[PDB]
């Protein structure tokens, strides 16, 4: 069981992932520095788009992905590890909420397992490690 | 499989190629069903509401909602960053895994691996 997961310096991603069960790694903040992950990983990233719309008015998600987790999964060494994706964020962003994940799910064909707000509930917790270890038993 | 698709019948023929039964949402707002088995959810995605009024109705029961395994979604890509969102909508209300999402009457490589997808959730 193996995470990879993307946190900025305000740490709520981190603080989720710091009291989930398997190993966790860390996607740099720094954009200069890359990283190689060897095995098989769930992605946990939170979304970055501030809730856009279109001049129309649907979802605008441009900057919804962080650019430090595109130049991880533009590595094709990378991208392949990845056995699915959970997605943070918001609900106060309303239909951008969490769209990180979709964005990513649909991009590398895998699944969307979960989304959560901000450094998650105990029952976030619960249900990722229930997840995560069903998708690793799989 | 449980599956909405309106009169324009692209979510339908979708279902339609796919190996797995299949069992369909009515189209009329006031009729509602019932179903007591496991289920991989297929919907499209509808806005001016992402999730249609049916679907909501649907999985309004309680006893529809804790069968649902996971959910599908599809739509069309013109739609931009609005596309399939009725599927990352449904996941996170039922706490289950958005396994997919497709266009409108699905491709070839859609048929295959749904039906690759589906077996390996029933279980
Ligand atoms: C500039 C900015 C834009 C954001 N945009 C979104 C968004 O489009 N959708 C969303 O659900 N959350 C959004 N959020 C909320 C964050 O994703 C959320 O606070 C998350 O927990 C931050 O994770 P981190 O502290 O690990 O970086 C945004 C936050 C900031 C600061
Ligand atoms: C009024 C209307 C609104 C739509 N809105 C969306 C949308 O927000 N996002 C999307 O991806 N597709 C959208 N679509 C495309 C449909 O979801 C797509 O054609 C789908 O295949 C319809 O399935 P059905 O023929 O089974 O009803 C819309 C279509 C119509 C007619």
């Amino acid at each position: 069981e193996l995470i990879v997961y993307f946190s900025t310096q305000s740490n709520n991603t981190h603080r989720f992932v710091q009291k989930l069960d398997a190993e966790s790694i860390r996607i740099p903040i720094d954009e200069e520095e890359r990283i190689k992950v060897d095995e098989d990983y769930v992605l946990i990233v939170p979304t970055y788009s501030g809730g856009k719309v279109t001049d129309a008015g649907q979802v605008d998600a441009h900057g919804a992905v962080p650019k430090q987790v595109i130049h991880f999964l533009n590595d094709p060494d990378n991208r392949k590890h990845c056995l699915g994706v959970i997605s943070s964020g918001n609900t106060n962003f309303g239909d951008s909420f969490a769209i990180a994940g979709p964005v990513i799910s649909y991009k590398l064909k895998v699944p969307l397992l979960y989304q959560f707000e901000l450094i998650g509930t105990k029952e976030d917790v619960e249900e990722v490690n229930r997840i995560i270890s069903e998708t690793f038993n799989a």
